[PDB]
C-alpha cells in the first residue's frame, strides 16, 4: 500500500565505527568515563591508555603497575581513575597528569576487580586471595577486609547509593555486603553453584546481572532472591566476562563471549536482537556510552584492540 510505513526498530544497529590498536597484549577492561569524553583501557600489557570516546582517537597512556592489569574504574567526576593488578597492588590515577596518587597494598594475591563507589570515596576491590577490600581513596588505607569468598573474587560493585556491595566468585556464591559495616546481608545460592565470573547491580539497584561459567546470564531480584531473566546463546565458559545494561537507548543486556563476538540481549524478552563481528579473540570485556548509543568491546592477545560501535537506537 502506499501508506505503507517503516516500523519503529525493535532491535539496535551497532555497526562498527573505529579501531583502536596500540596495546601488545590482551585487552582486560574498556570503561567510559562518567562524563562520556573519555574511554579507558587496562591490558596484561601493564598500562592504561584513554581514548577519545566519539573520535576513538589515542589520548595517553598511564603506567607504573608491575605486572598486568584485569581492571580499572573510574571516579564519578572522571577525573580519577583506581586499577587492579597482578603485582597484588591497585593504583589511584590522576588521569590529568597520569600520575600515581596511591598504591593500595593489602592484597596477598592478584587484584582481579576494583570500583569506586558514587561518592567517590571509598574503593572496593577483589583478589584471587579470596578477600573483598574496602579502601580510602584520601588517605589509600584499607577500611575494611572482608573474608567474603572461599575462591577468587571476581567481581566488586557498589549500588546507586553506595550503602551496599556486591561481589561474586569462583565459589558459585553471590553475596551482597553493608558497606558501613562490613557485614554480608545476603547469599545467593540457588539451585546448583557453577563458578561466577561477573556481577553488577541493575541502575536502580533492585536486581544484579550475574555471569555464570556455564554460558549464562541471569537478572536476579536479590530482594526476593528469585532469578527474573536469563540471557543465554553466547559462550562463556573460561573468562571473566564483564556484562552491561544498555539504557541510551532500547533496553539491552550487552556482553562479550569466547566466539569473539559481542552479544546483545533485549533485557524483556531475552532475545538475541544483534550480534557484533570483527573481533579475532574472546571478547573479555564491552561497555555503554553514559548518554550515546555506543558500545566500546576489548579482545585477548590474537587481537589487542578495542572497537567502538554505534546504532541508531
Amino acid at each position: 500500500s502506499a501508506t505503507q510505513s517503516k516500523p519503529t526498530p525493535v532491535k539496535p544497529n551497532y555497526a562498527l565505527k573505529f579501531t583502536l590498536a596500540g596495546h601488545t597484549k590482551a585487552v582486560s577492561s574498556v570503561k567510559f568515563s562518567p562524563n562520556g569524553e573519555w574511554l579507558a583501557s587496562s591490558s596484561a600489557d601493564k598500562l592504561i591508555k584513554i581514548w577519545g570516546a566519539y573520535d576513538g582517537k589515542f589520548e595517553k597512556t598511564i603506567s607504573g603497575h608491575k605486572l598486568g592489569i584485569s581492571d580499572v574504574a573510574w571516579s564519578s567526576d572522571s577525573n580519577l581513575l583506581v586499577s587492579a593488578s597482578d603485582d597484588k597492588t591497585l593504583k589511584i590515577w590522576d588521569v590529568s597528569s597520569g600520575k600515581c596518587l596511591k598504591t593500595l597494598k593489602g592484597h596477598s594475591n592478584y587484584v582481579f576487580c576494583c570500583n569506586f563507589n558514587p561518592q567517590s570515596n571509598l574503593i572496593v576491590s577483589g583478589s584471587f586471595d579470596e578477600s573483598v577490600r574496602i579502601w580510602d581513596v584520601k588517605t589509600g588505607k584499607c577500611l575494611k577486609t572482608l573474608p567474603a569468598h572461599s575462591d577468587p573474587v571476581s567481581a566488586v560493585h557498589f549500588n546507586r547509593d553506595g550503602s551496599l556491595i556486591v561481589s561474586s566468585s569462583y565459589d558459585g556464591l553471590c553475596r551482597i555486603w553493608d558497606t558501613a559495616s562490613g557485614q554480608c546481608l545476603k547469599t545467593l545460592i540457588d539451585d546448583d553453584n557453577p563458578p561466577v565470573s561477573f556481577v553488577k547491580f541493575s541502575p536502580n539497584g533492585k536486581y544484579i546481572l550475574a555471569a555464570t561459567l556455564d554460558n549464562t546470564l541471569k537478572l536476579w531480584d536479590y530482594s526476593k532472591g528469585k532469578c527474573l531473566k536469563t540471557y543465554t546463546g553466547h559462550k562463556n565458559e573460561k573468562y571473566c566476562i564483564f556484562a552491561n545494561f544498555s539504557v541510551t537507548g532500547g533496553k539491552w543486556i550487552v556482553s562479550g563471549s569466547e566466539d569473539n563476538l559481542v552479544y546483545i540481549w533485549n533485557l524483556q524478552t531475552k532475545e538475541i536482537v544483534q550480534k557484533l563481528q570483527g573481533h579475532t579473540d574472546v571478547v573479555i570485556s564491552t561497555a555503554c556510552h553514559p548518554t550515546e548509543n555506543i558500545i566500546a568491546s576489548a579482545a585477548l592477545e590474537n587481537d589487542k584492540t578495542i572497537k567502538l560501535w554505534k546504532s541508531d537506537c
